[PDB]
């Protein structure tokens, strides 16, 4: 079986269709599929016009001939009757069914030719080894030799069309082999049983049988889905669909998905009772080891950025490959803050209130359980989310990308030693290398939260991919600067200075500008776009402005654009109101930034816009929650849920009610029992 | 033959010369399979080519008479 995998398609050259005798007819049993049968042909025609080398080998033929016999025999009665078997049927439908197939063929000019078999025909040497040359002359000559099996003179390990297309694949010495049957794949049992598993790859029942047969003699076997559109224009274009047959690739080359996730899972329990000072004693020794082995992965990095730059894929990519003892010290100190800091996170009281007698509660502090990173190679956030996990005591899986994958193999197996030390359990496990991020994007149940960490591109093509399931992360840094008529200048001045010039190519960067245009006559508008010339930043304009101006900058595409490097649209309005009304209306609710003198107008800004931050004389770039005080983040979530912006350890927990009643029940308090609410606030712990 | 079964009689043609309408269909094929180079200067295969065009042309001069045919092969 030399081709082994869904890419290796693309290149197969003698390939073998077999179409089921589902896919022919309907359910009504009045017709054929003639939709169905011509999208078959029409990409046989396809993909044999490139070159391929392709032979049908159909089926259903008793069926369209018992359509055909049952309107004869109702068309040859007595009318006064009319007021109250495999070969016939075989051999009409054979002759109609040939003709449909050339007439649709040659409307594509290719040619066909019918060629029917039997059972013994195979026990016959000779016989094999003639009907083999002629199979091959017919290829040979561009031409698409429908088989068939004689079954109108002489009905039926060949006891079916599918071990019969298995024998041909195999004497042909085809490259491919497709069953285009009526189910869409394979199950370690059926749909209404438990364990509805695609097998879209498969290691190592009829159907199945034949398939192992004919695959231990080097053709490569699929099976794809009859009413599946676009069937084999798409197995060609090698995406996964059905259940593709190559030999095993075992976990000495990788644990499939699950067996990672449930690791986790139980890790995460285990570390769960792991709380004081044991998970803190586990990062600790972690940024130890950080420290202690980095020569290793300093070299290891070194290595793998330098076979990237071969390549030259990405200058931010390549960029931020940089790794050196700086960034190590700081991720050690950075480390060592959240060694002290998460102390007690997790199983910490909230509420304290008792209800009847004895019957207290509470509602505790709980992990989340299992996290996917994915992120773009930037490895100096591994051990950082490395270290958030094993404080929050969760479980945590991680796909970064195939750039700088040893280094990041390197840092993984540096925490899973750390983590092993003290834990009981690699409770972690990381998995690259081609993981295919639409699958497991698309599984559920075990995997809890998507953080993309990596850029735009990455959390962009999540929430388009992404489907039912808790992501976070933004969308892009659309953010917004006003500017009052009861604001002094140089501070916008500077302010716009560390808003822009800062770092353009931010997230949380801003990308747009809005004043007061009563102060428009105030110079300021020429400060600052002479200050943007100072730094080379193009300008961009919008109708207001435009109105407003004779010459004037250039005018915007789309308000809703953002640039990451030294492109600004700017606005101009009258109202602050108005303000509230654009910024609701373009902005991502994700920044903003308040500057002025009088609160007034400042708080009724601030208590109306619904930004995830705002601010007063201050900038964009603050957000950044380590600015906050809050510690080593994880993100940026402008989700309407559970968390705005800086994220933080906390928004990695949830809680849990638990109580302890004596005896207590709800019908209990009811009147007809001596039980009362109290619903006394006890102070918390 | 539709003209003497309409009537009613029973007829069951045996048809023969596969072969050749296969050789047309052979030869025209191998002509155009060749590098425009080489231009400037077997019984299974028709059989089974001409059997199929064969079989094609007959159904539709018939079913220009509403009866119906069907291919038996021995």
């Amino acid at each position: 079986p030399t081709f082994t995998e869904r890419s290796q398609l693309k290149y197969a050259r003698r390939l073998v269709v077999k179409l089921g005798s589902a896919v022919i007819t309907r359910e009504d049993n009045h017709g054929l599929a003639l939709g169905r049968l011509a999208s078959i042909v029409e990409q046989v025609a396809e993909c044999h016009l490139e070159g391929r080398e392709v032979m049908m080998v159909t089926s259903g033929a008793v069926a369209f001939g018992k359509q055909k016999l049952a309107q004869e025999l109702l068309m040859s009665l007595s009318m006064r009757e009319t007021l109250n078997e495999p070969r016939a049927a075989a051999a009409v439908g054979q002759s109609g069914l040939m003709s449909l197939y050339d007439a649709m063929f040659a409307q594509y000019g290719v040619k066909i030719a019918q060629v029917l078999v039997t059972k013994p025909d195979f026990y016959n040497e000779e016989t094999r080894n003639n009907l083999f040359c002629t199979l091959s002359e017919l290829i040979s000559l561009n031409i698409v030799p429908i088989i068939n099996t004689n079954d109108a003179v002489s009905p039926p390990p060949i006891k079916d069309n599918d071990s019969l297309s298995a024998m041909l694949a195999a004497e042909v010495q085809a490259d491919l082999l497709i069953l285009m049957s009526d189910v869409d794949g394979i199950y370690n049992k059926p749909p209404w049983e438990d364990g509805a598993k695609l097998m879209h790859t498969y290691t190592s029942d009829s159907k199945v049988k034949a398939a192992t047969w004919a695959l231990d003699r080097g053709v490569s076997v699929v099976i794809c889905n009859g009413m599946q559109e676009k069937a084999i224009k798409t197995i060609i274009g090698g995406r996964k669909v059905g259940t593709f047959f190559t030999e095993a690739t075992e976990s000495a080359n990788a644990v499939p998905v699950e067996v990672m996730a449930e690791n986790a899972r139980t890790g995460s329990r285990q570390m769960q009772a792991l709380t004081p000072a044991q998970r803190a004693s586990a990062v600790n020794t972690l940024a130890d080891l950080l420290v202690s082995r980095e020569k290793f992965i300093l070299d290891a990095n070194a290595k793998d950025l330098a076979e990237a730059q071969k390549s030259g894929l990405a200058k931010p990519l390549l960029s931020r490959l940089s790794l050196n003892p700086a960034k190590l010290k700081n991720l050690s100190v950075g480390l060592k803050q959240i060694a002290e800091d998460s102390h007690k996170n997790v199983g910490r009281v909230l509420r304290r209130t008792r209800l009847a007698d004895q019957l207290e509660l509470k509602q505790v502090t709980v992990p989340i359980g299992v996290l996917l990173v994915i992120f773009e190679s930037r490895p100096d956030s591994l051990p950082q989310v490395a270290a958030l996990a094993m404080a929050s005591a969760n479980g945590l899986l991680l796909k970064g990308g195939k750039e700088a994958a040893h280094s990041n193999k390197a840092l993984m197996e540096l925490v899973k030693e750390a983590l092993a030390t003290v834990g009981a359990e690699h409770a972690v496990s990381l998995v690259s290398t081609r993981e295919e991020i639409s699958d497991l994007l698309s599984m559920e149940n075990h995997i809890d939260l998507i953080i993309p960490r990596g850029s735009s591109d990455l959390v962009r093509s999540i929430q388009q991919q992404s489907l039912h399931i808790p992501v976070l992360g933004h969308a892009e840094g659309v953010c917004h600067v006003y500017i009052d008529r009861d604001a002094d200048l140089e501070k916008a001045l500077r302010i716009a200075r560390d808003a822009k010039c800062d770092y353009p190519a931010a997230c949380n960067a801003m990308e747009t500008l809005l004043i007061h245009e009563d102060l428009m006559s105030g110079a300021i508008f020429g400060d600052v776009c002479n200050m943007l010339k100072r730094e080379g930043v193009k300008i961009y304009a919008g109708p207001r402005l435009n109105q407003q101006l004779t010459f004037g900058p250039p005018a915007a595409k789309s308000l809703k654009h953002e640039y990451g490097a030294l492109e600004c649209c700017i606005e101009v309005v009258p109202s602050l109101d108005e303000a509230i009304n654009h910024i609701h209306t373009y902005g991502s609710s994700h920044t903003d930034v308040i500057v002025t003198e009088n609160d007034a107008a400042a708080r009724q800004f601030l208590g109306s816009v619904d930004s995830a931050c705002v601010f007063h004389n201050a900038s964009s770039r603050f957000a950044d929650g380590f600015r906050f005080g809050l510690g080593a983040e994880v993100g940026i979530s402008t989700a309407r849920i559970h968390a705005r912006g800086p994220v933080g350890v906390e928004g990695l927990l949830t809680t849990k009610w638990i109580l302890e009643g004596q005896d207590h029940a709800a019908a209990d308090f009811a009147e007809g029992g001596g039980r009362t609410w109290l619903h006394e606030t006890l102070p918390l712990d």
